[PDB]
DNA sequence: GAATCAGGTGTC
């Protein structure tokens, strides 16, 4: 009843959800849809299956407005997760074609260019909230897939970046990637200042990044 | 789908 009840008071209203919070490489993805129509089974996205997900996914994008917002590994190692997702969030916001007034956000403390509410455990409260995250977390599994196909001795298709056992097995055996989060602590363990400069060098990192990740492994660790 | 192992970081 909550997207109804503010649409009510508010006009066009927009539900907005991330993914990629918690993983050590590539990008978080945020998602902010508007939607009139009825749409039966949204329940949350980390509460479904993939083949579900993709299923919802499609009728979504038949009948929904969506924005995609990305934020970078680099955005991420100098703003940290909290701010990077909010700049991916702002930046669904500004792909969406339909202009919310209102904004029902997943989670909480988060503040974007649009006035709205921040709803714990949004995604399985609003059906906005709800479509937001299904479009999020596919939209970014196919990105991780992409990554794949560009390192294959990653199997970023399957763990999708996240801090697994497989995934940590790669890094030791191949190799810290510019697409790693470098100021995250298990990656931030297996970086030398030695990579780091390689990647500076050969100009796959920006000197802002390479300056902060310089700095955060002199700190480690006390 | 739900339990229950694993493992990332931010706000306060
Ligand atoms: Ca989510
Ligand atoms: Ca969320
Ligand atoms: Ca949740
Ligand atoms: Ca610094
Ligand atoms: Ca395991």
């Amino acid at each position: 009843g909550i997207d109804e009840l503010y649409k009510k008071e508010f006009g066009i209203v927009a539900g907005v959800d991330e993914a990629g919070r918690g993983c050590l490489a590539g990008p978080v993805v945020a998602a902010a849809v508007v939607l009139e129509k009825e749409i039966e089974g949204i329940n949350d996205s980390k509460q479904l299956s993939p083949a579900k997900r993709e299923r919802l996914l499609d009728e979504i994008m038949e009948k929904a407005a969506v924005g995609i917002g990305i934020a970078s590994p680099e955005e991420i190692d100098l703003y940290n997760i909290f701010n990077a997702t909010k700049l991916a969030m702002n930046r669904a916001l500004e792909n969406l074609s339909v202009k919310p007034s209102f904004v029902l956000v997943d989670g909480k403390g988060i503040e974007l260019s649009v006035p709205g509410t921040c709803l714990v455990k949004g995604d399985q409260k609003s059906k906005l909230i709800g479509a937001a995250s299904i479009v999020a977390k596919v939209f970014r599994d196919r990105l991780m897939s992409e990554f794949h196909r560009m390192y294959p001795q990653f199997s970023f298709h399957k763990h999708k970046g996240y801090a697994t056992k497989e995934h940590l097995n790669e890094i030791r055996k191949n190799g810290v990637l510019p697409i790693h989060r470098l100021s995250f602590e298990p990656v931030l363990e297996l970086l030398t200042d030695d990579l780091l400069r390689e990647f500076f060098e050969k100009g796959l990192i920006s000197e802002n990044r390479f300056e902060r990740i310089l700095n955060l492994l002199g700190a480690r660790k006390s």
